[PDB]
C-alpha cells in the first residue's frame, strides 16, 4: 500500500521515512536534489538529471557515495518497488550528520534519499517579476540545484501576494533570469531567446527545447534580455520537469499577445509531448 | 543518560530525534534557527536571542506557532530535562511539510525543535595562540537576494567559504560582500584594531551579531575609540588587531590573514582586554534555569 522512500539502500515508509535533525542537509541545506519524471513507464532523461546531480554535488565538494550506474538503478528501483509508472522523482544526496558547527569535514556520512510521487493548461501562468534578485553566480551560484532554496521561496512569497502564479527572477545586473523554478524563453517577430545559464540553471528541459527549436528551424539566440524584452514580447513561456512548457500569458499583469498560448509555445508543446512518449529509461525492462 | 531534543512539545532521545523527509526545513532549507550559550545554570541573552529568531521568521513570512515567553520556557525546560548547565542551544523553527513543490502557503504546520548539547568553544583551543583567516573568492549572499541577517537553513554560502579556508591554510574564512566591502566571517562577525581605534562593518551586509552587540557595550564603557563604517581589504591588511565574534565562538583572535602576521602574530592587548572584559558578563548575566 504506502509509497516507499529509498533511504541509503533502505526502502522506507512514506510517513516513516525521516533523518536526523543532526544531517548538515537540514541545518544549513546542505546538500543538491533532482527533480525527474516517469511518462508511461518510462523515465524522461534520466541520464541528463543524473549527471548534473553528480555536478552540483562536485561543486559543493560532496562525495556521492553510489556510481552514477548504481544511482540510475536504485531511482528504477524505487520507481518498481512503488509500482508507478507515471511519477515524479526526488533524488536528494546531503552532507550528513557531523558536528553543529558549519565544517564539512566532520561529516563522514552523506545520506541519499530517493522520493517518488505518483503524478501548461490553454488558459497560461500570470508571471509576476519580484523584487527580490537571483541568488549571484559568485555568492551562491544559481547552477547548483542543492537544497537552499529559500531565495525562490522568497520570490514564490511575492509572487503570491502580487497576483502571480509564477515569479520572475532578474539577477544584479538588471538582466531577466528565470522563474522561481523554471527557466524561461521569450518569442518576438518569430526569433526566439533564452537568457545564457550562467545567471540561473542549465535546465533539461530547456536544453530539450533548444534542440526541438533547432529541429523546427525557427531563428534561436541564447542571449541576456531585459525587462523591455518580456515586456515586448509577442509570447513567453517558462520550462522545468515539473511545469514542462508552460505558457505565460501575462506580465506583471500585462497581456502577453492576446493573453493565450502563441504559436511557437504550442508547436513546441506538442514536439515535447512526442519526445516524452518515444524516449527514456524504461521501468520494467 | 541520554540527552533530550524537543519537538513540537515532545522530548525525544537524540538519536531518535529526526524530521521528515518532506519537511521544507529538509527540502528547501525553509526555516531559521538561533545559537544560544547556558553558562553555569544561567542562558546568556536568551530573550534577545528569542527576538531575532522571532524577526527572522517573520522575514521569510513564517508564523513560529509559540509566544515568546512559550519559546523561553520550552528553552529553559530542554535545558532542566537534560540536567544541562553549561550548554549550546540550537533552537530551529521550519516551514513544515506541504506539497513537494516549494510554495509555503500549502504548508500548515511548522515544525519546532530545540536541541542543546555541551559544545567546546568553536575555536576552540586557538584562542591563546589565534586564528588564521583567509579571504575567500567567494561573496557573502547579497542583500538582495538572500538577506544575511537572516540566520536561516539556508547556509551554503557560508559553507562553500568555510571549504575555501578548509583547502586554502585558514582556520576561518573572511567574505566581502559584492562592493569589495569586509563582510564578516563564515560563522562569527568582524572587528578590527589600528593606532587604538575599533572599527566593525555595519550589519546590513552580515548578520546582527548578539555578541557582537555586547562587544560594542564593552567598547563604549572602556571608553576604547569606536566606528561602524564599511572597510576593504586595505584595513584588514594594515589593521594593528583583528578579531571575530559569535555565540559559538566568543570572541577569537585573529593574528594571521592570507597569510600576513597581524601585528605581533600573537593577540593583541585590545583583543584580550576584551575577551577579559566579555567572560565577566557571561558569569554575571542570564536567565537562570533551576
Ligand atoms: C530544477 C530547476 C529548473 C528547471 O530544471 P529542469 O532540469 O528543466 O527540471 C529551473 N530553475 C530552478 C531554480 C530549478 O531549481
Ligand atoms: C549566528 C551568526 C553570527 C554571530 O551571531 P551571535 O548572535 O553573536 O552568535 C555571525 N554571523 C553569522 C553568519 C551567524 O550565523
Ligand atoms: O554555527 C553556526 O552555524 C553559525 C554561528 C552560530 O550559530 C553561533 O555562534 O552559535
Amino acid at each position: 500500500s504506502e509509497l516507499l522512500v529509498y533511504m541509503n539502500g533502505e526502502f522506507v515508509p512514506e510517513s516513516q521515512a525521516k533523518v536526523s535533525v543532526f544531517d548538515h542537509g537540514f541545518l544549513y541545506g546542505d546538500g543538491v536534489f533532482e527533480g525527474i519524471r516517469a511518462y508511461n513507464g518510462k523515465v524522461f532523461k534520466l541520464y541528463e538529471h543524473i549527471d548534473r546531480l553528480y555536478d552540483c554535488a562536485r561543486v559543493i565538494d560532496l562525495k556521492i557515495p553510489l556510481s552514477k550506474e548504481e544511482f540510475a538503478e536504485a531511482i528504477l528501483e524505487t520507481l518498481r518497488r512503488n509500482n508507478l509508472r507515471d511519477a515524479y522523482i526526488r533524488p536528494i544526496v546531503t552532507r550528513g550528520a557531523g558536528d553543529l558547527g558549519l565544517d564539512p569535514r566532520k561529516c563522514p556520512s552523506p545520506n541519499v534519499i530517493i522520493i517518488t510521487k505518483p503524478w501548461l493548461y490553454e488558459k497560461g501562468l500570470k508571471a509576476i517579476t519580484v523584487a527580490i534578485r537571483r541568488n549571484a553566480i559568485d555568492s551562491l551560484p544559481p547552477n547548483i540545484k542543492s537544497l537552499n532554496y529559500l531565495n525562490n521561496i522568497l520570490a514564490k512569497i511575492e509572487a503570491n501576494a502580487k497576483g502571480g502564479d509564477e515569479a520572475i527572477f532578474l539577477d544584479h545586473n538588471g538582466y531577466i533570469s528565470e522563474g522561481s523554478g523554471d527557466n524561461i524563453f521569450i518569442v518576438k517577430n518569430g526569433t526566439i531567446t533564452t537568457p545564457p545559464t550562467l545567471n540561473n540553471l542549465k535546465g533539461i528541459t530547456r536544453q530539450v527545447v533548444i534542440e526541438l527549436i533547432n529541429e523546427l528551424e525557427i531563428p534561436f539566440r541564447e542571449a541576456n534580455i531585459g525587462l523591455f524584452d518580456l515586456y515586448s514580447a509577442d509570447e513567453i513561456f517558462v520550462t522545468g520537469t515539473a511545469a514542462e512548457i508552460a505558457p505565460v500569458t501575462y506580465i506583471d499583469g500585462r497581456t502577453v499577445g492576446n493573453g493565450k498560448p502563441g504559436k511557437v509555445t504550442k508547436m513546441l508543446m506538442e514536439k515535447f509531448r512526442e519526445r516524452t512518449e518515444n524516449e527514456g529509461v524504461e521501468i520494467y525492462r
